[PDB]
């Protein structure tokens, strides 16, 4: 038809994909911001009214980043002068606007360089963590109670997590967490002392005459870790005279022997606590289940609630062990489970009693668990059509397990096979996101019987300008290594024709229950390369991969840097029998653990790819952290399993690369993935006389995600796939 899709069209944001980002204050109102206005709607009839217009702060002479409304309507928090940590966290100022006032609050402010900050989760109380110490305001006029003393830069953390709890554990930078009633305030207290810290030169702007020395914490693979401490404290007993008390909650004796690790706590009544604990050999975890003791003012927690999840050929969870969900009482609940064959599956629990009974069961895996009512539990699933890389949203009643209702799957099929959810509180209501393989499609619904009421955004905009583009199309499919499904998804060039031969770029992440191949509706580098440049992007999900049980899961145990390498190069050799590619234009590509796959099959002498770019990649797993390590590799020790560690390494592949046009990138700031991995990579390249392309960039991280560094690494990328494959 006409224009392409450029990639300035990607870089720039040319087509834009409309949202529809609610928060949910109640059972059945939501707020959204619908340009410099924060308007409320009722979910039941729909009719809205402005909370509050941004004119409120014209002249609050800072520009506010973000905003939290306490959740009795009464507050509303500020957010400005924010600067990014790491993934989750960062710093912040923060002024506490009164509602019905209509006036700043000018005494006793939190202060400057606040590390964070919670409403409670009823009412208008703070917490908030300053200096590595939390502090407790009643009133946001008032004067704050500090709880914790010990807090210390690079070494005591209270109320907050360090780098690799922050990137490993909890996806969170946030160590606080509220009673349903604000009663009690839990919180963690982490301990760095003897964690080694990774070292690195920030440039920063051109003014600065010496470079700073970046320091953090950072346990790399077998590496001292740090301890962990968890604490409970009564918020309505505070005292401006005398300090307050927070009670320990100590570990259970069979995590205490060993290094463990905190990996997720749930309140589950106003007076009971769950907290799940994980050996540093992470196939062992144990449920506790805390009671509070009115009469001592204590947490008690009995043996015998102890529950104990434990896997034989792998980890425990995808990721981490999953979260429970609670019954209303607080005597039982569910959680997602592996099940005898290998599936995840959503199990029930009672409290001081022994099993647990599987209410789903199949060839599939439930996905998370969205809501729980009095009658029905609310889940994610890819059961719909066996197809791992769809999601759909399911109800089943608690009173008859056989009775499942799906309650996505049909509303669109051809537009829409990937749904998240959003559920208003008591889970009267509830938003539907589908987010592929047609445009997001936004709606809502009630819960009651489950009638459609309002579609919310349409991305109708977005639609009608891309009929005006030549869009590729995306093949998902599945082929068969040994008499297994995997699956792959190709996008193709617009106008296709299957009598041509097209060059092909796979694609790569294949990390331990990654997913490349699914339903989502996605613009990006891969969609300019198909319609401008009319090359085959592909993605397959071999062995590692997630979603399809742990068979496929753990195939990969003990072992990275073998079956998920292998499987990509297999997946290439039948991508070229398919007689649309051209055999002579393969090219692969990957970041982070894409890179580190990207780097190891060029590295293979597998003959089958004429170049690559390998970003950000891991080369070796020392030098990546212990947590995510350790949970796929065990330690690299000689009575564990130091050995696939070494020869698991880019570096030892190096010869091989003289077959090969290999182009490596990396951020000089990056945190995470170490320069130095990508440094040790070069220089056993030059070692051995390979040559090869490079490029660092100054100062960013391992999103490279500032504006000028993403586009210019992408036109650098798109220059080095042309050239490869001879592209005008
Ligand atoms: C419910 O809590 C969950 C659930 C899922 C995940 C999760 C983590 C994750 N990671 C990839 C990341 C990573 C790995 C590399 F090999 C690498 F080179 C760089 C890099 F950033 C790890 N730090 C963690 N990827 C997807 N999901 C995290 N928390
Ligand atoms: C939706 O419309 C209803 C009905 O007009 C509003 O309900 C009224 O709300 C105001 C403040 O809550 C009360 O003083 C009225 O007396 C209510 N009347 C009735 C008949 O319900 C509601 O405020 C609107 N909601 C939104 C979110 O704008
Ligand atoms: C959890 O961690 C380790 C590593 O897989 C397991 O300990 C090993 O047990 C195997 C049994 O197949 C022995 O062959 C090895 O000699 C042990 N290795 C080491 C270094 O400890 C342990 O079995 C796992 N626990 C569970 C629940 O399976
Ligand atoms: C919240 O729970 C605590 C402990 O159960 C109790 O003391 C307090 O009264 C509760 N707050 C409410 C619901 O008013």
């Amino acid at each position: 038809s006409r224009k392409t899709y450029t990639l300035t069209d990607y870089l720039k944001n040319t087509y834009r994909l409309k949202l529809y980002s609610l928060r949910w204050i109640s059972d059945h109102e939501y707020l959204y911001k619908q340009e410099n206005n924060i308007l409320v709607f009722n979910a039941e009839y729909g009719n809205s009214s402005v909370f509050l217009e941004n004119s409120t702060f014209d002249e609050f002479g800072h520009s506010i980043n973000d905003y939290s409304i306490s959740p009795d309507g009464q507050f509303i928090l500020l957010e400005y002068n924010y600067v990014k940590q790491w993934r989750h966290s960062y710093t912040a100022s923060y002024d506490i606007y009164d509602l019905n006032k209509r006036q700043l609050i000018t005494e006793e402010r939190i202060p400057n360089n606040t590390q964070w900050v919670t409403w409670s989760p009823v009412g208008h109380k703070l917490a908030y963590v300053w200096n590595n110490d939390i502090y407790v305001k009643i009133e946001p006029n008032l004067p704050s109670y500090r709880i914790t003393w010990t807090g210390k830069e690079d070494i005591i953390y209270n109320g907050i997590t360090d780098w690799v709890y922050e990137e490993e554990v909890f996806s969170a930078y946030s160590a606080l967490w509220w009673s349903p009633n604000g009663t009690f305030l839990a919180y963690a207290q982490f301990n760095d002392t003897e964690v080694p810290l990774i070292e690195y030169s920030f440039y920063s702007d051109e003014s600065l005459q010496y470079p700073k020395t970046v320091r953090v914490p950072y346990p790399k693979a077998g590496a001292v870790n740090p301890t962990v401490k968890f604490f409970v404290v009564n918020t309505d007993s505070l005292s401006s005279v005398t300090n307050a008390t927070s009670i320990q909650i100590t570990a259970p004796a069979s995590m205490l022997i060993g290094d463990h690790y905190l990996c997720d706590v749930t309140w589950a009544t106003q007076e009971r606590i769950s907290l799940q604990w994980l050996r540093r050999i992470q196939n062992y975890s144990v449920m506790d289940i805390c009671d509070y003791d009115e009469s001592s003012g204590r947490w008690n927690c009995l043996v015998a609630r102890q529950h104990i999840e434990m896997s034989t050929t792998g980890w425990v969870g995808r990721f981490r062990p999953s979260e429970p969900h609670f019954t209303l009482d607080g005597n039982s609940f569910y959680k997602i489970i592996s099940n005898e064959e290998g599936y995840r599956h959503i199990c029930y629990f009672q409290i001081d009693k022994k099993d647990c009974t599987f209410i789903t069961k199949g060839t599939w895996e439930v996905i998370g668990i969205e809501a729980l009512t009095s009658d029905y539990l609310y889940y994610i699933s890819n059961e719909y059509k066996g197809m791992p890389g769809g999601r759909n949203l399911y109800k089943i009643q608690l009173s008859d397990y056989t009775k499942v209702t799906c309650l996505s799957c049909e509303l669109n099929p051809e537009r829409c096979q990937y749904y998240s959810v959003s559920f208003s509180k008591e889970a009267k209501y509830y938003q539907l996101r589908c987010s592929g393989p047609g445009l997001p499609l936004y709606t809502l619904h009630s819960s009651v019987n489950d009638k459609g009421l309002r579609v919310l955004e349409d991305n109708s905009a977005l639609d009608k300008m891309l009929q005006n583009v030549q869009m590729p199309s995306k093949k998902l499919d599945f082929i068969i290594l040994n008499e297994t499904k995997f699956w792959y998804q190709m996008i193709l060039p617009p106008h296709f024709d299957k009598s041509k031969k097209y060059p092909l770029l796979l694609d790569v992440y294949a990390g331990p229950c990654s997913q490349k191949a699914d339903t989502v509706f996605r613009l990006n580098w891969a969609t300019y390369l198909a319609s401008t440049e009319n090359i085959i992007v592909a993605s397959f999900d071999g062995r590692g991969s997630g979603y399809q049980g742990d068979k496929i899961m753990h195939a990969i145990n003990r072992r990275l840097g073998t079956f998920e390498v292998e499987d990509q190069i297999e997946a290439a050799r039948q991508f070229s029998k398919m007689g649309f590619v051209d055999n002579k234009r393969i090219a692969i590509w990957g970041w982070s653990y894409g890179g580190y796959v990207t780097s190891m099959v060029l590295g293979s002498g597998s003959g089958v790819f004429k170049c690559g770019i390998a970003v950000a990649p891991v080369s070796r797993w020392e030098y990546y952290d212990s947590v995510y390590t350790e949970r796929y590799m065990g330690l690299p020790t000689p009575e564990d399993n130091l050995d696939h560690y070494r020869n698991s390494t880019v570096m030892s592949r190096a010869e091989n690369f003289k077959q090969v046009e290999y182009l490596l990138i990396h951020g000089t700031a990056d945190d995470n993935v170490h320069f130095q991995q990508s440094a040790q990579i070069s220089k056993a390249l030059v070692d051995v006389g390979v040559d090869f392309q490079a490029m660092w960039y100054t100062d960013e991280d391992h999103g490279i995600a500032s504006s000028t560094a993403h586009q210019h690494i992408y036109t650098h990328m798109s220059h080095f796939i042309k050239q490869c494959f001879s592209l005008p």
